[PDB]
């Protein structure tokens, strides 16, 4: 009847209220669920008084394996609707039909709730919810992304036009490299330790004061020069896909990788001192020949050069 | 009447439809708009036979102010629904609200679609979706944790209570010293370059072979020895608060860091060689006593100790 609870948990259910409005209602139904046997993570009695933060809160969340959130028509009102509320609510849908138990009050219903309640499957009626306790990857984009930006590009890719024509300048790679950083992004989301290691025909050819510098030939013999590396968060998307305990397979692997790729390029488009700066180069990464990834890298340098001119 | 486009686009609307079922249907809908005045993106007009890639598909949808989905019964059957068309919708609900039009065809009706389609108030009624083609920060917590666990946490913890005990034994730290690096998670989410720096009691005391340790007095007198840094991540919310530019103001702060926060602690929790191995310090850095700080941290390596005891 009563489930037996698994490493982090300790509570069968964490009640979620506003202590300004239903703090009486909370109680009571604290007191109907705590007799059935079930234990329970209640603000009011567990959380000492000078000891109400967000981060005991989400302690309390971790360790409770259901949340129960109180939601009436004051709770909407009260910030505790965008604040605590949104704490307990994850990225993932299948988490959230699992943990969240909604309990609805006052005839507020569901379509009034916020868009990631509503397709959740909302509820004397407290035996209910003693019903709901009784016994997963979201999106990756924009975390990628946002920190891929601020954590990097955003501090690199300013100026990095101007360090790349002083290279270009004093290396006599005039017309034969593009001012761009040239970002690497296999479709697998395997990241190799140097791009060069997709063919013995790329060669280093040293760095930006550090950013490599590479080469390539192509037909006829003209050597190309590039900035190049890795979109190296990428292959966390790979280790998740081959980890077995993690819920992404290879589907998921890339639909969460065009996500990344569209919203780094809204980022980098929207900021007029990062956009051109950089070109995503996506390839599969399927080809063994020493000819198919310098060629690649041929087409698109003579492609930057091509709108640098 | 057709409005002018930005800098990123060159459509008003994307066309993403199924080219098994719905190719027919997806032409009509593009003449009913192209003849209007809009310019539109059509996968079998525009994309060249050996180009019709991923990659391809979402530069055009950066390219497109608006993204038409052609929504049939056999449309969800085809993995388009799956995969293209998870492609177009954004982890921002305000994002699809603005962007998404989604075109239902066989009375499908918007129940049957997926949850992020739902709630998004969908569609000769041909009129209608030029009316909609007339003229923000999603989830950061799983890119972020997951990100920080795979290309960092993952590889340092499994074996860093072992390195931390060496040198804890040949630096006479017995006793005085937790097995855990202690991860420092200021509510601000400003990160400084060193922890150090929050107080000129807390000592440089070396690294481990490259993670830094620390002393901290307590009130007898006492140094007490960690290793111990800030979650470099987060400073990236703190950055895009400060971004006006960006959509992140302080309430969504602590939302995002709370969920990142949440979320990182499901992972380590749930990979055995890594529960155990760190302690997050969750902190209000509002003070700038001397003492302060250094009581937090030896109040947190004294609790730690009777754990590992």
């Amino acid at each position: 009847s009563v489930p037996v609870l698994r490493h982090p948990h300790v509570y069968h259910a964490f009640i979620s209220y506003c202590a300004d409005a239903d703090t009486s209602h909370a109680r009571t139904i604290l007191d109907s669920v705590e007799s059935r046997g079930f234990t329970c993570c209640f603000a009011e009695r567990d959380f000492l008084p000078g000891e109400c933060t967000s981060d005991v809160v989400v302690d309390a969340i971790h360790c409770s394996k259901n949340v129960i959130l109180v939601i009436s028509p004051a709770s909407l009102q009260s910030e505790w609707s965008k604040f605590e509320m949104l704490m307990a609510v994850d990225d993932s849908h299948q988490r959230n039909n699992v943990c969240l138990v909604p309990v609805l009050l006052g005839g507020v219903k569901v379509d009034d709730l916020p868009p990631p309640l509503r397709p959740l499957t909302c509820i004397r009626n407290t035996d209910d919810i003693i019903q709901a306790i009784s016994k997963p990857v979201g999106n990756l984009a924009h975390g990628f992304a946002w920190g891929y930006y601020y954590g990097y590009l955003k501090i690199i890719l300013p100026d990095l036009d101007k360090t790349v024509r002083q290279w270009r300048r004093v290396n006599n790679a005039e017309g034969r490299m593009s001012e761009k950083l040239f970002l690497f992004f296999p479709q697998s989301c395997r990241c190799r330790d140097s791009i060069a290691d997709e063919s013995s025909l790329i060669k280093h050819r040293g760095h930006l004061p550090k950013n490599t510098i590479y080469s390539v030939t192509d037909d006829n013999g003209e050597d190309y020069f590039f900035a190049g590396e890795y979109i190296g968060v990428i292959h966390t998307m790979f280790e998740m896909e081959q980890n077995a305990t993690t819920g992404l397979q290879t589907r998921e692997k890339y639909v969460q990788s065009m996500r990344f790729y569209l919203t780094l390029k809204r980022i980098l488009d929207t900021d007029p001192e990062c956009s051109k700066k950089c070109k995503i180069v996506f390839y599969k990464d399927v080809n063994n020949s020493s000819d198919a990834m310098p060629r690649l890298i041929c087409n698109e340098i003579k492609n930057q050069l091509r709108k640098e001119s």
